[PDB]
């Protein structure tokens, strides 16, 4: 009478097909891979099912161009849109181009989820993140705590590895944190940075790692996407992201109360609402189910609303389209 | 000092980079992604270090393009090579047509692994793949049982998958071996397809499954590959290719004694020598451990004698483009 | 919301424990630990909640004296009662002398799941496994589905165990199964096992294992509960048996569809009905979904037969106690 | 050429038993069991060799009364000893009554790894604690880095459950530290205490948890293995000891360079030298690799002086015996 959870990936993509891949190695559920492109998603959902035998995993994977298959989903993780605007290089690439693109695509995924699995945890991973998150929940109607956007937790590990590097430490035992809108006014809180919670300050202190080292971090932490997009040529990080999204999934499918950085809607939270940003939050059975607000420092504070600011920015060329 | 085991990954693209994924989620060694592609393996790796801190797990993923740093690898898993032949049609993709492309490729390859990780167990995936692991093997020097090619796996998860999928049961369940060359002359078992050691043929008598299905499943099993490649329009499959090679890593890498298909180099077993072909393999800390001889058909070893002349006679290509 | 998969063990005992910990290492679902012997269980289930923040998984762990707490659960995994009869030797040990003392017992647990969780998935692991388990359904008044006995999971895992040890070769690759009743004349299926659907027969011509070894791998696998009782001294074996009740209940949670051997009810199959007895089965979310009925030989079905004759011989003893 | 990894438990009672069943379920590397008691851990070795194959693992498990069998060991896990002193009774448990039944067993145990597996990574967990280890150390010849005790990653996951249980979040997500020696005078790090790097100060202020919960959390951390002790009613903890002794293998064996609480030999760190004593330390392939010093306030600093001290005083009785 209990059917395996269902996961439904809203974009088919390269960040698509390898949460895909992820949730039949994890066997976290059957999974739908939705594009428009016709095809594609078959392809890769024939390849993936090939995966899972050898993985000894009982999942079914099934690529489609309808939204109907998407019906009583569980969880649902969107990628659908633009990775890199047309006509740019790979060294002025911005996720702040993509805004027209793409939002009328999450007014087309978000009426279809309203009538097919509005009961669905709903995981945005489209750029630009903040807004896209925004213009998804507003055409969905789903309820506020339901809907998020994946930033907070792949910046966060970037952060993580980094000082974990640096330290030459397991990543596990690194906390570090990025809050804000995700984008190069993202804010990586080097206060709250721990070695399994000692402060960071005390490896500066003891000198296994200088503040400068630290503002280095800081700096790669927010250029992190860019350094990839650069890197491979072509497209963008996908390994990353999709690990992102999934922890977050695996968060609310198993009722786990992570505490995990998402970009969550506020009702008030450092004195903002009406938008989804960058925040620490506990995410279980109930979607976001907290969010927590930093006793932060008024330097830290003032870069966060300057981060929030920018949101507010897009949210006003959103409005100037016509997507309510 | 014990360090973690080195897998080196001889190319850096799709497969490339998904095999780092499973590395690094299942923590099974530091990770080496070389490619001749200036910086795209180092963009890779970069990603892919992130997904491991996201993982909780300690890897090293390091990108490159010298061949120095393959040095000392435990495990060497070779994709090096093109996908499609270049001016060719999807409905007319053929394994063969990328022969005179990566036959060179192979050789070069060979030659660096031959002065920089002469003691590393070797798996090929470059197509087409009995001939490419011969040339590979000739020009490295290495071992006989220290090379094989991965091939079998993939056609066995394939054949597995769907029987599994039309008698409703977990792929776990169902063994079922594809031998003989990779290619459209490749030789499903249907005699040896098993539902926990229960013969597929209590099945048929039983009413589960028919004839004339077996037969379309076996059809379907040997056109997998060029299946993937007309749905997904660019490259081909990449999720199932790169578990496969990573289950005969794992099967090294730990001694696990796996019976696996694999493309193996032949001394006399099934009649035939000094090739490489598909054949059932124990898998384990000394390479390819054993080649187990079936006791097939005539039916069956007249099919496997076929599936052979497919590699013999694209070893006259080989021979005639003057790759030995 | 989405509540985690809830597990009740009843009977916190070696088998109850180890269950409980594969729960918490696995993240099936929260555990409830349940016995007559206050405190034992309250303080195994503080040892498995600290072992479950060791092991980076989110689950509750509950001891209890209290049939209430089991309300809700999705699976029961039942233990309760004694592992060896008073007044009797290890060499002279014999699952049929705990029949009266854990029938009374298996009568108490059925009526509370009856009231408390009578949606439950019930596999029953308590002694003489058997008629424990028809006892359990009679009063339980679930559905024949919905109920069996852990038994041929763990017979032939045995099976599978010696094989696969004499072959040297992965169990993973070894397909063996034990039907019929959990005792002496329990009936290893030597003509079905197989080395990835490669008959063993093969390994037999080939030389690499003897019928003599096969047959008294056959004894040792009949032989192998009291043969580690023998060694170990104290109560019997539990490593396996909680690891192949955990194994079934996976199936179950999952929706695998795995082909395990279990006691279920039959309703006509291999020409027997109402009683539990060991045979190949289909789990899944409705429990046990379908029963595979084995070509056997005549020699086989002989075996079977007196195989069932056993538990028809306890189970009259079970009438003479005035339990319906 | 490259063997499994060997991992060999001195001692296979309770925690010895469990600490294989996690080898088998991690596929850590092949297993020797070890204890004085005849047949017995040939018995455990036999049901944890069938639950490997249930677990589709490659594990070799060995049970013997012979040291040769520990020969060629990666890592070494003690438990030799005795559970409760005899004589005693519950509610007066006390790990130092243990120290004059068990320094001999040490001094046993160490003279032997000295002539058979001198090159193994040792994990000390019989109590008390922090002198065993030293007594182990003494009279094994083994490196200070080679050698430590379990006892910080227990206390600490358990100062690590009792906050996230109060706070209602993953335990993950919670870091937290108890350092200093094995026993009443264990020092829980309130200071240090994060919600993935947030300073449990916040959540003080936030009026998520209380002072009053904090001070009973401390205590009920130091009394924690009374309190399973005392709920038993038989032996003590064993399944968060397994797992934290595993962790701390595992650590070593991939070189994870993990961040975990260990009772490790002191070279002037924190202004002491010459005794084991549980401190934050850097697990890795070098074992011990280093030895992290914290910025204790003055009253910290007091508080690890004065569990430094019960150390040194339980050294005295060591002396006093004969035992060096
Ligand atoms: N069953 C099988 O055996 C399968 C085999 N394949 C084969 O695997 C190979 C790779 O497939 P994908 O990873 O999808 O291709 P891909 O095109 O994504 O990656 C191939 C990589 O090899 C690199 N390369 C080219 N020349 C090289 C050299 N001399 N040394 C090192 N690297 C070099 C390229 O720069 C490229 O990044 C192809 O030959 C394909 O036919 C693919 C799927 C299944
Ligand atoms: N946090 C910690 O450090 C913890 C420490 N412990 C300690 O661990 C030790 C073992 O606990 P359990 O496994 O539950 O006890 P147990 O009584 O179940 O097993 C102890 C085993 O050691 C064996 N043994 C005795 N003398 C020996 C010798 N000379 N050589 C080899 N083996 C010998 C016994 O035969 C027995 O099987 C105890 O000393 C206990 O106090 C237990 C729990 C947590
Ligand atoms: N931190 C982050 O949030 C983060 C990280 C990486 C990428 N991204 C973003 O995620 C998105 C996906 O990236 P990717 O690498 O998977 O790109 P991709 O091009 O590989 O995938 C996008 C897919 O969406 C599909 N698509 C386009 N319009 C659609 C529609 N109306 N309905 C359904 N599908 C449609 C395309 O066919 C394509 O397959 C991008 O917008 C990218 O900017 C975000
Ligand atoms: N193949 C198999 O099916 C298999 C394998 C091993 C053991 N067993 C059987 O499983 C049972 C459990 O074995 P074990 O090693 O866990 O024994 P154990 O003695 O360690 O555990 C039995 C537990 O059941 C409890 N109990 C007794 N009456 C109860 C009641 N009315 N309600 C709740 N709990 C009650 C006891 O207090 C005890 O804690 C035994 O009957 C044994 O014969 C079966």
């Amino acid at each position: 009478m209990t059917k395996r959870k269902k996961i439904s990936l809203i974009g088919s993509g390269m960040i698509g097909g390898t949460m895909a891949y992820l949730c039949a190695q994890k066997e976290l559920g059957d999974v739908v891979l939705f594009d428009v492109v016709k095809n594609m998603p078959q392809g890769k959902a024939l390849d993936l099912s090939h995966s899972s035998s050898i993985a000894d995993t009982n999942v079914k994977v099934t690529g489609t161009n309808s939204y109907e298959d998407i019906k009583g989903s569980d969880v649902v993780i969107i990628t659908a849109g633009l990775t890199k605007a047309p006509g740019k290089s790979d060294k002025e690439w911005s996720r702040d181009d993509l805004l027209p693109f793409n939002a009328k695509i999450m007014r087309e995924v978000g009426e279809n989820i309203k009538k097919y699995c509005p009961n669905a945890f709903v995981i945005v991973i489209t750029n630009p993140l903040d807004v896209m998150v925004k213009v998804l929940h507003e055409h969905s109607g789903l309820p506020k705590n339901k809907v998020c956007g994946m930033a907070g937790v792949l910046d966060s590990s970037r952060f993580r590895h980094f000082i974990a590097e640096k330290l030459n430490v397991s990543p596990r035992d690194v906390q570090a944190m990025v809050i804000g809108a995700h984008g190069d006014k993202m804010v990586p809180l080097t206060r709250y940075v721990t070695v399994n919670g000692i402060p960071l300050q005390e490896f500066i202190k003891k000198g296994r790692i200088t503040q400068e080292e630290i503002d280095e971090i800081v700096e790669r932490t927010k250029n992190a996407g860019g350094e990839i997009v650069n890197l491979l040529g072509q497209g963008s990080a996908y390994f990353a992201p999709a690990a992102s999204a999934i922890e977050m999934a695996e968060a609310y499918l198993k009722d786990k109360k992570r505490v995990l950085v998402c970009s969550c809607y506020l009702e008030g939270q450092y004195g903002h609402k009406d938008m989804f940003v960058g925040v620490p939050a506990v995410i279980g059975g109930n979607g976001v189910e907290k969010v927590i607000e930093l006793e932060l420092t008024p330097e830290e504070k003032e870069l966060f609303d300057k981060s929030v600011e920018e949101v507010r920015k897009l949210q006003k060329a959103i409005k100037a389209l016509g997507l309510e």
